[PDB]
């Protein structure tokens, strides 16, 4: 019990309007066969085209919604919709494309999945609300066989060329014409009542339905993400490194020690209220303050209501000292807050589109994050960039151009000439900070926060 058995049952009711007469008793084995594929009793690391929920969840970065609509079945033109927003029209002979045969349409499919997936995943998982035309259309652009490696690298193959009779991964697939060894999962096998739109719209206002293929494909992946990452949350599942995950996580630790350390030095709060992750530690262990912790798991669905977090009767006085919300998403921060809030709208490889304007940020773990709302920060201001150190000016061990910055808050710069050590640290910390910002995290602070207050911490 790791892979989906081909002898598992498949509920065919969803199928029976595109495919009138379909047996009620049906396995994956008979379905895969019906879709026109011979598995060839093969023990070569691809037991089933179809996969478990848990396998799909481990492979979320691979998810592409797929939907087909009878545009007028061998007879008639098909509309191919993907959760990239692409619509291709195949003939037998937002983006909407004109009617073209399978031999060109399949080239476009490889180009499309390869660009989308090459920096996310080693595979594709077509996410379905299966009614029949999507399953029967796959023979026109899919080939299955034993697991293979790229003809130019050691990445597993995801594409095949009939021109060259060779195999490529997503990176090396240019001019390839077939999707090789795809995975797929039918959402309609998870026990839903009524149609897609009805269930999607229970959870999501952001994706409308223009009655076109791409719209259903997006709605399908949305509902899938809702079920697997919003309503259900599995924080145990790890995920491969595919980008700057380790630099971003480190940057985030540095910035947090910096900002909170300086917040305490500037306004000398007697108590810090640390609201969020129950695993969180004192980011400034040295600081004078009463450090009080308050457990709140990352809300995946709707942002926490400050009313429900604080009131219902703690120092209880959360208006005493400062409230630290480090990736704790609430509706409206109090004015005495330091806030780190992930911006769901950022374009990166770590950040997958989500449900109801939210986003799925995958970095070691998967965290569905509520839609960024600018109105949450009305009592606060954007935190300005700055570097602060009280460490001795002293090189040790980093080639130089004399550092001039107003935002380098150090004994040296007060004395008008930044020492080389604090100039190395400064340009390191600025890089970290830039990393974190571009990665999508935003920083906000109580309005009275003024970096001018930090200079007098040397005298
Ligand atoms: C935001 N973030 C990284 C999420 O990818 C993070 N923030 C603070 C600490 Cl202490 C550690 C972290 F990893
Ligand atoms: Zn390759
Ligand atoms: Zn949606
Ligand atoms: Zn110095």
């Amino acid at each position: 019990p790791t892979h989906l058995s081909v002898d598992t049952k498949f509920k065919t009711e969803g199928l029976c309007v595109d495919i009138p007469g379909i047996p009620k008793d049906m396995t994956y084995r008979r379905l895969i066969s019906m879709m026109g594929f011979k598995m060839n009793y093969q023990v070569n690391g691809y037991p089933n085209m179809f996969i478990t929920r848990e396998e799909a969840i481990r492979h979320v970065r691979a998810w592409i919604g797929f939907d087909v609509e009878g545009c007028h079945g061998t007879n008639l033109p098909l509309q191919l919709g993907f959760s990239t927003g692409v619509n291709l029209v195949a003939v037998p002979t937002p983006l909407m494309y004109k009617g073209l045969p399978w031999n060109v349409v399949r080239i476009k499919i490889v180009q499309m999945l390869s660009d989308t997936l090459k920096n996310l995943s080693d595979r594709v998982v077509f996410v379905l609300w299966a009614h029949g035309f999507e399953l029967t259309s796959m023979k026109y652009f899919v080939k299955i066989g034993p697991e293979r490696t790229c003809c130019l690298c050691d990445r597993r193959a995801t594409c095949f060329s009939t021109a060259s009779d060779t195999y490529a991964c997503w990176h090396h697939s240019i001019g390839f014409d077939y999707v090789y060894n795809p995975f797929m999962i039918d959402v309609q096998q998870w026990g839903f009542t009524g149609n897609l739109q009805s269930n999607h719209d229970l959870y999501c206002q952001v994706h409308g339905n223009a009655h076109v293929a791409s719209c259903d494909a997006i709605m399908t992946r949305c509902l899938a993400v809702h079920e697997c990452f919003v309503k259900r949350v599995d924080w145990t599942i790890e995920y491969p490194i595919i980008g700057d995950e380790l630099k971003i996580n480190a940057a985030c630790r540095k910035v947090q020690h910096m900002v909170v350390k300086a917040a305490l030095l500037a306004d000398k709060f007697p108590v810090l209220h640390d609201i969020g992750n129950p695993k969180a530690i004192k980011c400034v262990p040295q600081a004078d303050v009463e450090w009080k912790f308050y457990d709140a798991q990352p809300c995946s669905d709707k942002a926490y209501k400050i009313e429900e977090l604080f009131y219902s009767y703690h120092s209880d006085k959360f208006t005493d000292g400062v409230c630290l919300f480090w990736n704790c998403n609430v509706d409206r921060y109090p004015a005495n807050s330091i806030v780190c809030r992930f911006d769901t709208r950022v374009l990166s490889n770590l950040n997958l589109p989500g449900c109801d304007g939210g986003s799925l940020y995958v970095n070691k773990h998967a965290f569905h994050t509520p839609a960024f709302d600018k109105s949450a920060f009305v009592n606060l201001k954007q935190l300005p960039f700055f570097y602060y150190s009280d460490s001795p000016c002293e090189s040790h061990g980093i080639d130089y151009v004399p550092l001039k910055s107003a935002t380098c808050i150090t004994r040296c710069n007060l004395g008008g000439a930044v020492c080389r050590h604090h100039a190395n640290e400064y340009r390191l910390y600025l890089d970290a900070y830039n990393m974190m910002i571009s990665a999508g995290f935003s920083l906000w602070v109580y309005k009275q926060f003024d970096t001018y207050n930090l200079w007098n911490t040397f005298t």
